[PDB]
């Protein structure tokens, strides 16, 4: 399980603007196609007013690129925010410096996202993501260039 | 490029079972699918009398999984063997302990794996396989669970 949440999580601040650079998750189903289900590019993170999270992301779907919108609510928790599905699906903000990189975890069984603010490899952003997968049983990463970070599905 | 190999590499010495405990790649279509390209899992290793190298493996081809076998010729650099194909692919041991771990490479654009003698998860080899990767531009890795090192093609 996922024992790696930011302290002091300010949700207003993660808005805007992210790149999946990489990604990772405990079950090689969960990534290894194009249209693998927790293989979703993050486009921007919108906050609400009441402090739950909006997610714009693009999901390869039908052999085509398609924009997907979901809303993950708030929690007790700062850090945690719950998706409604037929599995109770939770989203754990592991690390954030909110100006360059987030660390973000989905879990039911896991998939994990290093997110940064740029289309640019951020070696200190892909060592902390390495840093926090150490502690989880993960079995596939992914990572994207610059000119995939620019694409519509990472192509 | 790979600038990590072997020194008094033994070929002798890698014959018997071998396991694809792991798989990094430059590029993520050479391992996303059953089917990749280069997504291969080692069965055995039979270096020839002439100091070539026979390799069974198995390969997910057309729905199911195929028995392959290729010989990598080897070259004046012991750690170095050549594969006969539409490009002139090489195959590189990077290093090996003979009884617990073998790492290699084949390059053209650059597939590597982390073999073990056993169906079980060696922590000091997935070590040195990342800290080999960490010379290499890889954007995806695969693991492999004791249980599915017991099955063909992993599944």
């Amino acid at each position: 399980s996922v024992t790696q949440t930011m302290k002091g999580l300010d949700i207003q601040k993660v808005a805007g603007t992210w790149y999946s650079l990489a990604m990772a998750a405990s079950d090689i189903s969960l990534l290894d196609a194009q249209s693998a289900p927790l293989r979703v590019y993050v486009e921007e993170l919108k906050p609400t007013p009441e402090g739950d999270l909006e997610i714009l992301l693009q999901k390869w779907e039908n052999g085509e690129c398609a924009q997907k919108k979901i809303i993950a609510e708030k929690t007790k928790i700062p850090a945690v925010f719950k998706i409604d599905a037929l599995n109770e699906n939770k989203v754990l903000v592991l690390d954030t410096d909110y100006k360059k990189y987030l660390l973000f975890c989905m879990e039911n069984s896991l998939a994990c996202q290093c997110l940064v603010r740029t289309p640019e490899v951020d070696d200190e952003a892909l060592e902390k993501f390495d840093k926090a997968l150490k502690a989880l049983p993960m079995h596939i990463r992914l990572s994207f260039n610059p000119t995939q970070l620019e694409e519509q599905c990472h192509i």
